[PDB]
């Protein structure tokens, strides 16, 4: 019979050629060994328009019931998407959505293979980026001051206390804008970071720029000095691992000299600018896992890169592409495993371990997608589309089972 | 016999082993060359905090007064500073302060040798970092909300109009920041960046995340692109170059394919992050130089990195230290060729190209500190502590008949 779930993924489906691959697949990857389970919500861009993004929140609420869930790669319109699918608005990021309704902290880590040199020299091991998920930039309020004024923030309590602090008083067109986080949320990905580091036995690099933001920053770096002192000091020393902390610009720096092979610990924003950094330096941004890991025992694994406008159109007018969907079947086998784990189902978690494998050693052997072929060293001996590399993985899965 | 100036440059003395090189420096590379005339402020850690950081500020009216500055290296310090020096406060970032008073645009250029490959394999050509010097978190509000509460930001205009914005309603301890910036400021950032393209004949690439910061972010997007569609793009198009925009995650990615050759024009945080990163790559922190551009006419040229505790504590228990010297070289050797183009004494200005030319050429000859000796190709002839660095430019320098 079919590998057998015990429990259904959540599904969350995208846009253009992202959209186009997944269920392909789905039939040539999955379907003809297991028999899937999921729980569908339908992220492109309409279905988002018509239930004016409730799907979005749907889809989260499902992750937070059944535990993991997989996404696809979607869009975030500008007003070129509102023109081009006659939206009601420029619907908030979706990611920006799950990751507020979970909570956690995204890991990113690219997929090696052995036959790409990363662009950054130095760079032997992997490095794996640890983003957490909440707040900060991601929701902000702003104001177009296009007076001036006194510029302010502002806090009132539960019970009426008012604190106010002034950013600046001008006497011309300003821009403002306020952002928060929690100690809570802070601490939970203070601890993720450790966690994962403890598992997988790397050191753990965190930076703020805490010279400058005295409270704010200050408030992360203190908040994991104090969970490693009073939690993790003795873990990591028995384990042979080490936390540094230092300066942004400093881990940065350091960054483009180190031979890799750490967990890089990053706030919400500067995870999301280095996690892309890091993906392209190792050769693509289809070339990098992405898991949010709540506190609250949710997982979600997507494919965290474009949806290739450029060759969805190409795909509808019958053209093969040269899209890489590494990432997209790595989602699929990241969270099938984690189901797999939650479920008692080893035999799900094996074949997962099968098809990354598989995947690794078709590229590793000269076979692969364009963007792939532009860099690898020595030459592919075939560039497959997208269409055929999915088929060929499909074949060896096949000669497997 | 030696070169004359018309005009003194404001010097701005630093911490550690910076302060230490400095004088260094000006003994053995501009004193016997230079008839050097300086305002001198002393920004080291101890004077600013004898003068509760007034000489920072006073420091900067002296740069507004005569028009270009030469700043090194300083500490903004920590608690552990504040223990260290016994400092009354965590004194304010003085290159924070400079910035603040002066407005402006941070130019950060490779100082780039023939013997040195980048880090990033597809870098053929330098990258020059634009960073805006004003505003955004380098102005924070801060509170640490213990009892959590809404969470706000208010504007109160001249007139009445309260605008209140609500970040998060949260009932747990958590933490707010608010920043700002203003829309003159940012307009000076995009018209220096499309001056310094057209200067130099390069391509100018900006970047935010305006599709999650709709109204802030969006608003350096808007300025950016009404002042080059108004005043730059048939300069431009003339010159044969381009202007893009593009989300920051996206211009990162391409960062590490690129060969270079563009000015990056930056917001303030990125320009402070990502200069150091295209330092870093190119080879060192020490091999990048740094000009503020002011709007109102003014220049500051730095040594735009660290003050170097270990190598400073070594120095004084008379230990060599391996302390790349080069920006400091270049910030004085910038602020006097800027000096000298202001006060038209064309002399000095040669001099500067002359003393720049020479330490490239001692680097590419073999001769360099252990920083660059770790990854220069091929292997480095001697490898010089930071004073015998210095020293034998000086020789280079007398042998030269300079
Ligand atoms: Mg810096």
């Amino acid at each position: 019979m079919k590998i057998q779930m015990k429990t259904p993924l959540v599904e969350l489906d995208g846009d253009e050629m992202t959209r186009v691959l997944w269920p392909l697949i789905k039939d040539k990857l999955l379907l003809p060994f297991i028999d899937l389970q999921t729980e569908y919500y339908d992220l492109g861009i309409e279905e988002r328009d018509r239930t004016n993004d409730q799907i979005t929140i749907d889809a989260a609420e499902a992750i937070k019931k059944y535990g993991v869930g997989v996404k696809n790669a979607t869009i975030t319109p500008n007003q070129d998407r509102v023109e081009e699918y006659g939206l009601k608005e420029q619907w908030k990021s979706p990611n920006a959505t799950v990751r507020a309704m979970l909570d956690g902290t995204v890991f990113r880590k690219p997929i090696m293979v052995k036959n790409i040199k990363p662009s950054v020299r130095s760079w032997q091991k992997p490095i794996v980026v640890g983003r957490h998920a909440y707040g900060d930039f991601y929701k902000n309020a702003e104001i177009f001051a296009e007076a001036g004024g006194k510029l302010e923030i502002v806090v009132t309590d539960k019970n009426g206390k008012e604190t106010r602090q002034t950013i600046m008083e001008v006497d011309e067109p300003a821009i403002v804008q306020g952002i928060h986080n929690t100690v809570a949320s802070i601490g939970h990905f203070a601890r993720a970071c450790f966690e994962y580091s403890l598992d997988q036995k790397i050191d753990c690099w965190f930076a703020t720029k805490d010279t400058i933001s005295k409270q704010y920053d200050q408030r992360f770096k203190i908040i994991f000095e104090e969970i490693f002192a009073q939690e993790y000091k003795e873990k990591f020393a028995a384990a042979g691992i080490e936390y540094f902390y230092t300066l942004i610009d400093d881990v940065v720096a350091r960054m483009m000299k180190t031979e890799g092979g750490m967990l890089w610990a990053c706030k919400n924003y500067d995870g999301d600018v280095m996690s892309d950094m890091v993906a392209s330096a190792f050769g693509s941004l289809a070339m990098m896992s992405s898991v949010l890991v709540s506190p609250y025992g949710y997982f979600e694994y997507e494919a965290a890169h474009g949806t290739v406008q450029r060759h969805y159109y190409q795909h509808l007018k019958g053209e093969r592409t040269s899209t890489n969907p590494v990432a997209l079947i790595y989602a699929w086998t990241g969270a099938l495993r984690k189901r797999g784990e939650l479920d008692g189902t080893p035999d799900l978690c094996a074949f997962c371990d099968s098809l990354e494998a598989i995947t690794i050693e078709c590229i590793e052997s000269g076979y692969m997608t364009g963007d792939l072929a532009r860099i690898c060293e020595p030459a592919a001996i075939k560039v497959l589309d997208s269409i055929e590399f999915i088929d060929e993985l499909g074949k060896r899965l096949q000669q497997l089972n």
